[PDB]
Protein backbone atom coordinates (compact mmCIF):
# COMPACT_ATOMS: atom_id res chain seq x y z
CA UNK A 1 0.00 0.00 0.00
CA UNK A 2 0.80 3.51 0.37
CA UNK A 3 3.28 5.66 2.72
CA UNK A 4 -0.14 7.41 4.78
CA UNK A 5 -1.38 4.46 6.11
CA UNK A 6 0.76 3.95 9.51
CA UNK A 7 0.33 7.63 9.80
CA UNK A 8 -3.56 6.91 9.26
CA UNK A 9 -3.17 4.39 11.98
CA UNK A 10 -1.34 6.69 14.60
CA UNK A 11 -4.46 9.10 14.48
CA UNK A 12 -6.32 6.17 14.96
CA UNK A 13 -4.99 5.06 17.87
CA UNK A 14 -4.93 8.79 19.26
CA UNK A 15 -8.27 9.03 18.51
CA UNK A 16 -9.68 5.48 20.65
CA UNK A 17 -6.39 6.20 23.15
CA UNK A 18 -8.28 9.90 24.22
CA UNK A 19 -11.08 7.60 25.57
CA UNK A 20 -8.59 5.17 27.27
CA UNK A 21 -9.21 2.20 24.32
CA UNK A 22 -7.46 0.37 21.74
CA UNK A 23 -7.53 -3.64 21.86
CA UNK A 24 -10.95 -3.57 21.58
CA UNK A 25 -11.14 -1.98 18.42
CA UNK A 26 -9.33 -4.58 16.47
CA UNK A 27 -6.67 -1.83 14.81
CA UNK A 28 -4.30 -3.10 12.28
CA UNK A 29 -0.78 -3.11 13.75
CA UNK A 30 1.96 -4.45 15.70
CA UNK A 31 1.96 -6.23 19.76
CA UNK A 32 5.08 -6.90 21.12
CA UNK A 33 5.16 -9.41 23.40
CA UNK A 34 7.74 -11.85 25.44
CA UNK A 35 8.74 -13.09 28.55
CA UNK A 36 10.22 -10.59 30.79
CA UNK A 37 13.66 -9.88 29.73
CA UNK A 38 13.34 -11.14 25.99
CA UNK A 39 14.64 -8.27 24.85
CA UNK A 40 11.86 -5.89 24.49
CA UNK A 41 12.55 -2.49 25.37
CA UNK A 42 16.01 -3.08 23.83
CA UNK A 43 14.33 -3.55 20.47
CA UNK A 44 12.19 -0.86 20.55
CA UNK A 45 15.46 1.98 21.81
CA UNK A 46 16.55 0.55 18.84
CA UNK A 47 14.43 1.66 16.63
CA UNK A 48 14.73 5.10 18.18
CA UNK A 49 17.87 5.15 18.25
CA UNK A 50 17.77 6.64 22.38
CA UNK A 51 17.66 5.21 26.07
CA UNK A 52 14.17 6.49 27.03
CA UNK A 53 12.29 3.28 28.30
CA UNK A 54 12.15 2.31 32.57
CA UNK A 55 14.79 0.47 32.88
CA UNK A 56 15.18 -1.66 36.23
CA UNK A 57 13.72 -4.71 38.55
CA UNK A 58 10.13 -6.13 38.56
CA UNK A 59 7.17 -5.55 35.85
CA UNK A 60 8.42 -1.32 35.59
CA UNK A 61 5.68 -0.86 32.72
CA UNK A 62 2.43 -2.25 33.44
CA UNK A 63 0.61 -0.41 30.59
CA UNK A 64 0.21 -0.71 26.66
CA UNK A 65 3.07 1.76 25.13
CA UNK A 66 1.59 2.87 21.68
CA UNK A 67 4.82 4.00 20.62
CA UNK A 68 4.55 5.59 16.99
CA UNK A 69 8.11 6.81 14.99
CA UNK A 70 7.59 8.70 12.67
CA UNK A 71 9.93 9.80 9.95
CA UNK A 72 10.72 13.58 10.15
CA UNK A 73 13.22 16.15 9.55
CA UNK A 74 13.25 16.89 13.17
CA UNK A 75 13.62 14.72 16.44
CA UNK A 76 11.42 14.93 19.47
CA UNK A 77 8.65 13.19 20.62
CA UNK A 78 5.28 13.84 22.09
CA UNK A 79 2.67 12.36 24.65
CA UNK A 80 -0.71 11.86 23.32
CA UNK A 81 -1.68 13.37 27.19
CA UNK A 82 0.46 15.91 27.42
CA UNK A 83 -1.07 18.36 24.81
CA UNK A 84 1.52 20.99 23.73
CA UNK A 85 5.08 19.52 24.61
CA UNK A 86 7.91 18.51 22.82
CA UNK A 87 10.64 16.73 24.56
CA UNK A 88 13.86 16.59 23.60
CA UNK A 89 15.53 15.16 26.41
CA UNK A 90 14.68 11.18 26.18
CA UNK A 91 15.03 11.33 30.21
CA UNK A 92 12.22 13.14 30.92
CA UNK A 93 10.26 11.16 27.99
CA UNK A 94 11.18 7.90 30.29
CA UNK A 95 10.30 9.89 33.32
CA UNK A 96 6.84 10.36 32.02
CA UNK A 97 6.48 6.78 30.83
CA UNK A 98 7.14 6.07 34.91
CA UNK A 99 4.98 8.40 35.96
CA UNK A 100 1.87 7.03 33.84
CA UNK A 101 2.65 3.80 35.12
CA UNK A 102 2.13 4.92 38.62
CA UNK A 103 -0.67 7.25 38.67
CA UNK A 104 -2.97 4.46 37.18
CA UNK A 105 -1.41 1.05 38.95
CA UNK A 106 0.46 2.46 41.17
CA UNK A 107 -1.90 1.23 44.26
CA UNK A 108 -2.66 -2.31 43.12
CA UNK A 109 0.68 -3.03 40.90
CA UNK A 110 -1.50 -4.51 38.60
CA UNK A 111 -2.00 -4.53 34.95
CA UNK A 112 -4.40 -1.67 32.56
CA UNK A 113 -4.77 -2.06 29.03
CA UNK A 114 -5.11 1.84 28.85
CA UNK A 115 -2.90 3.04 26.53
CA UNK A 116 -0.17 5.12 27.13
CA UNK A 117 0.72 6.78 23.29
CA UNK A 118 4.15 8.56 22.52
CA UNK A 119 5.05 9.54 19.35
CA UNK A 120 8.93 9.72 18.52
CA UNK A 121 9.62 12.23 15.45
CA UNK A 122 12.94 11.47 13.95
CA UNK A 123 15.12 11.34 10.95
CA UNK A 124 17.12 8.21 11.79
CA UNK A 125 13.65 6.08 12.20
CA UNK A 126 11.00 4.47 9.40
CA UNK A 127 7.24 5.14 9.65
CA UNK A 128 6.78 2.33 12.18
CA UNK A 129 4.33 1.69 14.77
CA UNK A 130 4.42 -0.76 17.84
CA UNK A 131 2.38 -1.74 20.87
CA UNK A 132 4.81 -2.70 23.34
CA UNK A 133 3.20 -4.95 25.86
CA UNK A 134 3.90 -5.69 29.91
CA UNK A 135 6.42 -8.78 29.54
CA UNK A 136 5.00 -12.32 30.52
CA UNK A 137 6.23 -13.63 34.14
CA UNK A 138 5.09 -16.29 36.29
CA UNK A 139 6.45 -16.04 39.57
CA UNK A 140 5.51 -13.06 42.07
CA UNK A 141 8.29 -11.15 43.27
CA UNK A 142 8.57 -8.36 46.14
CA UNK A 143 5.39 -6.43 45.84
CA UNK A 144 3.89 -7.93 43.06
CA UNK A 145 -0.11 -8.96 43.21
CA UNK A 146 -0.28 -13.00 43.57
CA UNK A 147 -2.21 -12.94 39.96
CA UNK A 148 0.74 -11.05 38.47
CA UNK A 149 1.11 -13.42 35.47
CA UNK A 150 -2.42 -13.64 34.85
CA UNK A 151 -3.30 -10.03 34.58
CA UNK A 152 -0.09 -9.36 32.45
CA UNK A 153 -1.12 -12.61 30.28
CA UNK A 154 -5.12 -11.43 30.11
CA UNK A 155 -3.97 -8.02 29.27
CA UNK A 156 -2.05 -8.85 26.41
CA UNK A 157 -4.48 -11.35 25.31
CA UNK A 158 -6.50 -8.53 24.65
CA UNK A 159 -4.86 -7.25 22.32
CA UNK A 160 -3.29 -10.29 20.46
CA UNK A 161 -6.89 -12.25 20.53
CA UNK A 162 -7.52 -9.80 17.52
CA UNK A 163 -7.23 -10.77 14.23
CA UNK A 164 -5.83 -7.50 12.47
CA UNK A 165 -2.91 -7.57 15.61
CA UNK A 166 -0.01 -8.29 13.97
CA UNK A 167 2.07 -10.27 16.91
CA UNK A 168 6.00 -9.11 16.93
CA UNK A 169 7.07 -12.43 19.36
CA UNK A 170 9.96 -11.88 21.24
CA UNK A 171 12.55 -14.81 22.00
CA UNK A 172 15.82 -14.57 23.64
CA UNK A 173 17.99 -17.18 21.77
CA UNK A 174 19.28 -18.66 24.83
CA UNK A 175 16.67 -20.41 25.51
CA UNK A 176 14.69 -23.21 24.06
CA UNK A 177 12.31 -21.55 22.15
CA UNK A 178 9.86 -24.21 22.95
CA UNK A 179 9.71 -22.44 26.53
CA UNK A 180 8.78 -19.29 24.33
CA UNK A 181 6.45 -17.36 25.94
CA UNK A 182 5.74 -15.06 22.91
CA UNK A 183 5.24 -18.15 20.28
CA UNK A 184 3.31 -19.94 23.01
CA UNK A 185 0.56 -16.42 23.02
CA UNK A 186 0.90 -16.65 19.46
CA UNK A 187 0.53 -19.82 18.45
CA UNK A 188 -2.46 -20.19 20.69
CA UNK A 189 -4.34 -16.76 19.28
CA UNK A 190 -2.58 -17.43 16.16
CA UNK A 191 -2.16 -22.00 15.65
CA UNK A 192 -0.87 -21.37 11.50
CA UNK A 193 1.87 -18.29 12.07
CA UNK A 194 0.19 -15.95 9.88
CA UNK A 195 0.26 -13.08 11.54
CA UNK A 196 3.46 -13.62 13.90
CA UNK A 197 6.63 -12.11 13.32
CA UNK A 198 9.41 -13.93 15.67
CA UNK A 199 12.44 -11.53 16.55
CA UNK A 200 15.10 -13.86 18.39
CA UNK A 201 17.13 -11.51 20.42
CA UNK A 202 20.46 -12.31 22.14
CA UNK A 203 22.13 -14.56 19.92
CA UNK A 204 25.69 -13.38 21.23
CA UNK A 205 24.61 -15.20 24.07
CA UNK A 206 23.74 -18.64 22.72
CA UNK A 207 26.09 -21.61 24.54
CA UNK A 208 29.49 -22.78 22.52
CA UNK A 209 28.31 -25.84 20.36
CA UNK A 210 24.62 -24.19 19.39
CA UNK A 211 23.14 -21.70 17.53
CA UNK A 212 19.81 -20.82 16.06
CA UNK A 213 20.30 -21.42 12.47
CA UNK A 214 17.23 -23.74 12.21
CA UNK A 215 15.37 -21.35 14.10
CA UNK A 216 16.23 -17.97 11.84
CA UNK A 217 16.07 -20.34 8.91
CA UNK A 218 12.21 -20.72 9.60
CA UNK A 219 12.45 -24.55 10.01
CA UNK A 220 12.18 -25.08 13.83
CA UNK A 221 9.20 -23.65 13.84
CA UNK A 222 7.54 -21.87 10.97
CA UNK A 223 6.12 -19.28 10.81
CA UNK A 224 4.95 -17.94 7.25
CA UNK A 225 6.32 -14.62 8.49
CA UNK A 226 9.48 -15.61 9.25
CA UNK A 227 12.21 -14.85 12.24
CA UNK A 228 14.79 -12.04 12.13
CA UNK A 229 17.35 -12.08 14.70
CA UNK A 230 19.29 -9.10 16.34
CA UNK A 231 21.76 -8.73 18.84
CA UNK A 232 21.03 -5.87 21.34
CA UNK A 233 23.46 -4.18 24.09
CA UNK A 234 24.24 -6.36 26.94
CA UNK A 235 23.66 -4.96 30.30
CA UNK A 236 27.34 -4.41 30.67
CA UNK A 237 27.14 -2.33 27.25
CA UNK A 238 24.18 -0.55 28.63
CA UNK A 239 25.48 0.59 31.81
CA UNK A 240 28.91 1.57 30.00
CA UNK A 241 26.53 3.75 27.59
CA UNK A 242 27.67 2.10 24.57
CA UNK A 243 25.86 4.18 22.21
CA UNK A 244 23.34 2.76 20.03
CA UNK A 245 25.54 3.10 16.46
CA UNK A 246 28.44 0.66 18.02
CA UNK A 247 25.55 -1.88 18.74
CA UNK A 248 24.27 -1.52 15.63
CA UNK A 249 27.98 -1.80 14.29
CA UNK A 250 28.52 -5.01 16.22
CA UNK A 251 25.04 -6.69 15.68
CA UNK A 252 26.27 -6.48 11.49
CA UNK A 253 29.38 -7.77 11.73
CA UNK A 254 28.19 -10.21 14.31
CA UNK A 255 26.24 -11.71 11.75
CA UNK A 256 28.23 -10.81 8.80
CA UNK A 257 31.00 -13.33 10.90
CA UNK A 258 29.19 -15.99 12.51
CA UNK A 259 29.65 -19.47 10.82
CA UNK A 260 25.93 -19.98 11.63
CA UNK A 261 24.36 -16.73 9.88
CA UNK A 262 26.82 -14.94 7.88
CA UNK A 263 24.47 -16.69 4.93
CA UNK A 264 21.15 -14.92 6.09
CA UNK A 265 23.27 -12.16 7.79
CA UNK A 266 20.94 -9.50 4.70
CA UNK A 267 17.84 -10.55 6.51
CA UNK A 268 19.33 -10.21 9.79
CA UNK A 269 19.61 -7.49 12.44
CA UNK A 270 17.68 -4.22 13.56
CA UNK A 271 17.93 -1.87 10.37
CA UNK A 272 16.49 -5.34 8.32
CA UNK A 273 13.84 -5.95 10.85
CA UNK A 274 12.58 -2.05 11.40
CA UNK A 275 12.47 -2.27 7.43
CA UNK A 276 10.82 -5.06 7.53
CA UNK A 277 8.08 -4.22 9.96
CA UNK A 278 7.37 -0.84 8.32
CA UNK A 279 6.27 -2.96 5.35
CA UNK A 280 4.93 -5.57 6.53
CA UNK A 281 2.94 -3.25 8.45
CA UNK A 282 2.00 -1.28 5.71
CA UNK A 283 0.52 -3.75 3.45
CA UNK A 284 -1.08 -5.27 7.01
CA UNK A 285 -3.05 -2.00 7.18
CA UNK A 286 -3.50 -1.84 3.26
CA UNK A 287 -5.05 -5.43 3.39
CA UNK A 288 -7.48 -4.84 6.33
CA UNK A 289 -8.71 -1.00 6.24
CA UNK A 290 -11.42 -1.71 4.36
CA UNK A 291 -12.83 -4.28 7.31
CA UNK A 292 -11.77 -1.73 9.90
CA UNK A 293 -13.86 0.91 8.48
CA UNK A 294 -16.98 -1.63 8.24
CA UNK A 295 -16.25 -2.90 11.86
CA UNK A 296 -16.28 0.73 13.24
CA UNK A 297 -19.14 1.02 10.98
CA UNK A 298 -21.32 -1.36 12.29
CA UNK A 299 -19.68 -0.85 15.89
CA UNK A 300 -20.96 2.75 15.43
CA UNK A 301 -24.51 1.93 14.60
CA UNK A 302 -24.95 -0.78 17.33
CA UNK A 303 -24.26 2.28 19.73
CA UNK A 304 -26.88 4.29 18.32
CA UNK A 305 -29.71 2.11 18.52
CA UNK A 306 -28.87 1.21 21.94
CA UNK A 307 -28.60 4.86 23.01
CA UNK A 308 -32.25 5.05 21.73
CA UNK A 309 -22.20 3.08 31.37
CA UNK A 310 -23.48 5.53 28.64
CA UNK A 311 -21.12 7.67 29.59
CA UNK A 312 -18.79 5.35 28.33
CA UNK A 313 -20.74 4.59 25.31
CA UNK A 314 -21.19 8.57 24.26
CA UNK A 315 -17.42 8.30 24.40
CA UNK A 316 -16.90 5.68 22.46
CA UNK A 317 -19.74 6.99 19.88
CA UNK A 318 -17.20 9.90 19.00
CA UNK A 319 -14.26 8.24 18.97
CA UNK A 320 -16.23 5.71 16.31
CA UNK A 321 -17.10 8.76 14.10
CA UNK A 322 -13.48 10.54 14.62
CA UNK A 323 -11.97 7.44 13.74
CA UNK A 324 -14.24 7.25 10.77
CA UNK A 325 -13.89 10.48 9.42
CA UNK A 326 -9.91 9.76 9.62
CA UNK A 327 -10.66 6.67 8.07
CA UNK A 328 -12.82 9.24 4.81
N1 LIG B 1 23.98 -9.74 25.31
C1 LIG B 1 22.75 -9.32 24.99
N2 LIG B 1 21.98 -8.81 25.99
C2 LIG B 1 20.74 -8.38 25.68
C3 LIG B 1 20.20 -8.46 24.35
N3 LIG B 1 18.96 -7.94 24.39
C4 LIG B 1 18.71 -7.53 25.65
N4 LIG B 1 19.79 -7.79 26.42
C5 LIG B 1 19.91 -7.56 27.86
O1 LIG B 1 18.80 -8.32 28.39
C6 LIG B 1 18.26 -7.55 29.49
C7 LIG B 1 16.80 -7.38 29.20
O2 LIG B 1 16.52 -6.67 28.01
P1 LIG B 1 15.32 -5.65 27.89
O3 LIG B 1 15.32 -5.13 26.45
O4 LIG B 1 15.31 -4.65 29.03
O5 LIG B 1 14.18 -6.79 28.08
P2 LIG B 1 12.58 -6.54 28.18
O6 LIG B 1 12.17 -6.81 29.62
O7 LIG B 1 11.99 -7.57 27.29
O8 LIG B 1 12.22 -5.17 27.70
C8 LIG B 1 19.07 -6.27 29.62
O9 LIG B 1 20.00 -6.56 30.67
C9 LIG B 1 19.65 -6.13 28.24
O10 LIG B 1 20.85 -5.39 28.32
C10 LIG B 1 21.08 -9.05 23.32
O11 LIG B 1 20.70 -9.22 22.14
N5 LIG B 1 22.29 -9.46 23.74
Amino acid sequence: GMEDLIPLVNRLQDAFSAIGQNADLDLPQIAVVGGQSAGKSSVLENFVGRDFLPRGSGIVTRRPLVLQLVNATTEYAEFLHCKGKKFTDFEEVRLEIEAETDRVTGTNKGISPVPINLRVYSPHVLNLTLVDLPGMTKVPVGDQPPDIEFQIRDMLMQFVTKENCLILAVSPANSDLANSDALKVAKEVDPQGQRTIGVITKLDLMDEGTDARDVLENKLLPLRRGYIGVVNRSQKDIDGKKDITAALAAERKFFLSHPSYRHLADRMGTPYLQKVLNQQLTNHIRDTLPGLRNKLQSQLLSIEKEVERVDEMLRMYHALKEALSIIG
